[PDB]
């Protein structure tokens, strides 16, 4: 794999959602691996409905969403399907704005999920109970050293959209959040990599996945 | 900002529409600056509806338009809702071809015209009531030696899609309208920049404004 | 035009389809042309609805799909308009994908050919009824001893995607079928080019046409 990469400087990543304080929005982290998936492949950079899969499907982690939309055959826009943040009433009759036929989980391997992250966004879940989670703002490389690694205890999905490395001691992944701009680097952290935690910093490398598409 | 720049060689302009005699066609302008921005941060070129606008927003300067878009979530492709050039019901139940979230206003300045040429296509609002206007065919720079450069008494919204330089006393704007390739070279004009007139020709510096769109 | 090309490799084809066992289902191999100008023209990559086309015009060739097409002022997404192998009711309010404003017919000459595959994917019809043709399997190039070549008898439209040549005696098309990736090379199919044949090995260069599209 490169040194380095930054999906949002290859055309790959939308713009940050910010979920609020939601009723049930489970979805995200799972959308912006769809998202980057559609982009690689289709030409096309799109944010697609967070909603329509929490309407038609609902808790989950991202694999469950990655199923829902193999089975409906594809997901509608967030701009014809738009975010409310509270199970409602699942519309199955929008335009389809991206498909995807399958989808790989990595495993608990920091250098295999840097391999499927220089491929394409992965979704990874994490711990984000703690406080200084909550009140990252950067501006460097969060340390998580309140973080718990126990890959049970996980609670939220994330989406790698890259890695580099500032020097020795100083590895990081790219991961952006929806939890709105205001959280964060705009939105994403900067989260250490290449610990002597295994299972990654809040269980990052624990929980790896990310959709496939066919192509010609 | 550099020397020239055409946005129809990168990318970011869809084909010259034809608005005909129309009862109420306010918002050709505005809708290829919509297109450009969608192209430059989706990787799509797609025409949007200039219908639409005029349905669901009625006269009106790109602004209200760009507001109209804001307002809706989003504005539909000129493929899902054809012009017709005169005011018929708003459908709002329409796929969402593009989205923006605000807009710009250039000041009455060529240099602050041209900065916002090199970032994307801007609307300008010009004087068109001179026969000269009218019967443009080129080949060459239009001088508007009878145009009216009076801020107040421009009448028609069109788009600027790039500028450069055939030699001292020769730069030029080049200039998207919507009246068809039966006009102009192809349907553009190439409008002369950097005269002694300080609103420019038809008072194309006056009045400049463009959509803004949020990004990863 | 170039030694060769191959349209696969710039982002204008998209995945190969299966037919399965139709009652009707005449229109692939026009509708990858289509998918490759839309691709080419609007930087979107997108299956469309072989099926909208088959429910709302019917056998025909890649033409008849073409007028329609035209004439619906578009066609709709495989993914909003999905394919079934058997003449249902036709729905024409689903959104639109791509449009096309004309086709071109391509001359019985194999430079004629050539020149249009140079500029976009191009629909041609084959004979496809010798066993040889229903058993290929690859790996290399397809003579078709047992193919018939007379213009009058072909019965299928696939989509030329390039060419190129692997040494005198060895000049070839890169054709894409619509018979699933468990015929040919992953459902491709590379026809000799340059044979003694005059219409072309199955017939191949009887009948080219391709769709065109008013672009800036
Ligand atoms: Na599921
Ligand atoms: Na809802
Ligand atoms: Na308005
Ligand atoms: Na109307
Ligand atoms: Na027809
Ligand atoms: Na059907």
């Amino acid at each position: 794999a490169p040194a380095s990469i930054d999906w949002r400087k290859k055309g790959a990543v939308t713009s940050v959602k910010d979920q609020g304080a939601c009723g049930m929005c489970w979805a995200f982290g799972a959308t912006g691996a769809i998202e980057g998936i559609d982009a690689i492949t289709t030409g096309r950079l799109i944010s697609v409905s967070e909603q329509q899969i929490v309407d038609c499907d609902t808790g989950g982690d991202a694999d469950d969403a990655f199923r829902w939309v193999i089975t409906n055959g594809g997901i509608a826009s967030d701009a014809n399907y738009p975010y409310t943040g509270v199970d409602g009433t699942c519309d199955l009759n929008k335009p389809i704005a991206a498909r995807i036929d399958g989808y790989t989980n990595v495993p608990n391997s920091s250098s295999a999920l840097l391999d499927a992250v220089a491929k394409q966004p992965v979704s990874v879940n994490i711990y984000t109970s703690s406080t200084s989670f909550q009140l990252y703002t950067g501006p460097g490389i969060f340390a998580g050293s309140s973080c718990s690694d126990d890959p049970a205890t996980v609670d939220h999905t994330v989406l790698i959209v890259g890695y580099g490395s500032n020097g020795t001691n100083a590895d990081y992944w790219i991961v952006k959040n929806s939890w709105g701009t205001e959280w964060g680097i705009d939105g994403y952290i900067l989260i250490r990599r290449n610990t002597n935690r295994p299972d990654g910093v809040c269980a990052i490398d624990a929980w790896g996945s990310y959709p496939t598409k066919s192509t010609s």
